[PDB]
C-alpha cells in the first residue's frame, strides 16, 4: 500500500460492527470522514457526528504502531486498525478493533471519494465483514442516515 496515496477528502458509505449499539444512531462509532491526512508516521482524520440530532466535529490523530500497517489511537478506549483494500481514487476499507474494559469489538468501514459507490463494491464490503464475522444484518448504509454532508 502506498499510503500517501490515501490523503484526500472521503465520505462514509457502510458502517459495520459485531458490536451493534456502537453504530447505531447514539453510538461513539456512528462518525462520518471528511478527510485523511498523511502524515510521517500518523494519519490525521477529521469526522463529523450527531449529537442530540446537531452536527458536530470530532478530529483524531492515529500513530503507526510496531506492527506495519497498523495504526492505534484513542477514542472510546483504544483502537487498532488497518487497511484491507482500496484503489486510492474511488474506494477504501478499513478494519479496526476496539478495546475496553478488556472487552473488544470490530468496525468496518467503507469510505468513497464521492458520497456513494456502486453496487459492486458495497456487496464486496459486505462479504468481506461476514468473512469477519460481522452478520449482514450490522451493516449500515449510511447514505440513508444523516452523514452531516451539510456541515462539511
Ligand atoms: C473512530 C475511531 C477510529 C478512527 C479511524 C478509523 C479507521 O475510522
Ligand atoms: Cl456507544
Ligand atoms: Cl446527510
Amino acid at each position: 500500500l502506498n499510503v500517501e496515496k490515501i490523503n484526500g477528502e472521503w465520505f462514509s458509505i457502510l458502517l459495520a460492527s459485531d458490536k451493534r449499539e456502537k453504530i447505531e444512531e447514539h453510538g461513539s462509532m456512528r462518525v462520518f470522514v471528511e478527510h485523511i491526512h498523511v502524515l510521517e508516521n500518523s494519519l490525521a482524520f477529521k469526522f463529523h457526528t450527531v449529537i442530540d440530532g446537531e452536527c458536530s466535529e470530532i478530529f483524531l490523530v492515529a500513530d503507526k504502531t510496531e506492527k506495519a500497517g497498523e495504526y492505534s489511537v484513542m477514542y472510546d478506549g483504544f483502537n487498532t486498525f488497518t487497511i484491507l483494500k482500496t484503489d486510492y481514487d474511488n474506494y477504501i476499507m478499513f478494519h479496526l478493533i476496539n478495546e475496553k474494559d478488556g472487552k473488544t469489538f470490530q468496525l468496518m468501514e467503507l469510505y468513497g471519494r464521492k458520497a456513494d459507490l456502486n453496487s459492486d463494491i458495497k456487496e464486496k464490503f459486505v462479504k468481506l465483514c461476514e468473512e469477519h464475522g460481522i452478520i449482514k444484518e450490522n451493516i449500515i448504509d449510511l447514505t440513508k442516515t444523516n452523514r452531516c454532508l451539510k456541515a462539511r
